[PDB]
């Protein structure tokens, strides 16, 4: 599964955070029941790869690693099972890793430099990050309006209240945050209430 | 001519975005009617090259493209007539062809590592874009003052009342602007009335 | 002296831009005797170099290089007596060249592209460059959360309201500012006094 599809399964991609691998198996599974499966796990915690190995075991879940800063992580969270892979930003040597290898790379971009060299690289859908810090939809606009091949998801700073915005301009096929696995004790119920919230905004884009 | 004399020619550079090439023609006589001669034409349309093209044969017009985003592009763009080149971005792909090529290129620059990457090509003038949207007048100063040796031409979001404003910085050559081809069906008498206007832009950088 | 080190010494980098080498002797002694040990001379002006040669003979002063654009400036600065250099950027360029002479640099980054193309070279502090222009405070925070094992110091636009509550932060090891070297003639007493003030920050890091 390449990574456009992947971001057309579900209007919000859970930015996770796992403190503590007691958390991920309920954590994935309250996220899944909240109609959320696509599940990045970034990997700046050290039980990060674990929590990968356990959500994988969770049916219906799409796990992906985030803060995949190069290509010796992009291996080892593909050994553990990713089956796609987010980045804050873009280096030529993610990059052409990531090209060689196959992986379902989604790599952040924060201005036109960042999205040519994804270009050159045979990339055209971005992470738009942090967004809500380097100028917003206004700024997401204006690149979308350059790059009209590009399709983008935006994190950073995003919230329930900023996501439906972001959805409706059809350049982004989804948005990142974690306003969705709050504090840092799970509550299975709160968790797929705020995920069912989630998983029915409305999406310009054709998802 | 190199892209300093380009930018020094006209206080405003026109952003076109041709959609109905039977505009060309007319657009590109009431633009240097009223004064504003260098004229970019984005390659955001299908028939952007033939537009320019035809601007080519209207005596005075500095024709150039934009929205050139890798070498390709550019030795299309270079084939159909153009003077110079704009592109949003910078990699290192386009910029060492831009020189070898001898290709007037103009640069879209938004960080101080593009501003870099740009001197190591040989580059020193380069595009702030989008302006508006990564710090305005602002963040070029920012820049301005420590890339001395460095001019810009800021574009993205600046309109007849910003531009003044921009044009008072001497590093400052020229502004990028489509607010001058208003909609969509050319006016020849709105056009060349607004291109008047802005032609007589003071700049402190050129008298 | 690597540059973690550096900038550990003092809470603020003066960042001075010398537009006459009459200054640079007088500057230097009063931002010393104020507490500030630590000056980038930046690569601004002509007579930079020369400055940084005099600015050298101060006792107490660690000089650096400011707006170090590439090798060949590196090594000049270098050749010159500079202890660090700073860029506002980082190219893949200055950075092999930098850690290939073993030189304490600390360039610039203003995105995630950046850090990483740093952290890809083996460097793990940054200048976050021009801070108050390309979302400040909180965007350095979004971008200390992704790269936890990289430290900063902001530099641009900042001023003596705003510097402790970038200090605050502990991935902050200081901040980089003009505001105390001020206006175009230098002022001994008010430079020091100004230095003073500033060596005085609490910083969460340090």
């Amino acid at each position: 599964r390449d990574i456009d599809s992947v971001m057309r399964l579900a209007p919000v991609m859970p930015v996770l955070v796992i403190e503590d691998i007691a958390d991920a198996k309920p954590i994935a599974e309250a996220l899944v029941a909240g109609g959320l499966n696509v599940l990045e796990v970034t990997l700046r915690t050290p039980c990060a790869l674990e929590a990968i190995k356990i959500m994988k075991e969770v049916p219906g879940a799409v796990v992906g690693a985030g803060t995949v800063l190069n290509a010796k992580m992009l291996d080892q969270a593909q050994e553990a099972g990713c089956e796609f892979f987010v980045s804050p930003g873009l280096t030529a040597d993610l990059g052409k890793h990531a090209v060689a290898q196959k992986a379902a790379l989604l790599p952040g971009v924060a201005n036109a430099a960042d999205v040519m060299l994804g270009l050159d690289l045979g990339l055209d859908r971005f992470k738009f990050f942090p967004a809500e810090n380097i100028g917003g939809l206004p700024a997401l606009k204006s690149m979308a309006s350059v790059f009209r091949q590009v399709r983008f998801c935006p994190t950073g700073g995003i919230t329930p209240a900023s996501a439906p915005k972001y959805l409706e301009n059809p350049s982004i096929l989804c948005v990142g945050g974690s306003w969705v696995v709050p504090a840092g004790k799970p509550d299975v119920a709160k968790i797929t209430a705020l995920a069912k919230e989630a998983s029915a905004f409305k999406r310009a884009a054709v998802a």
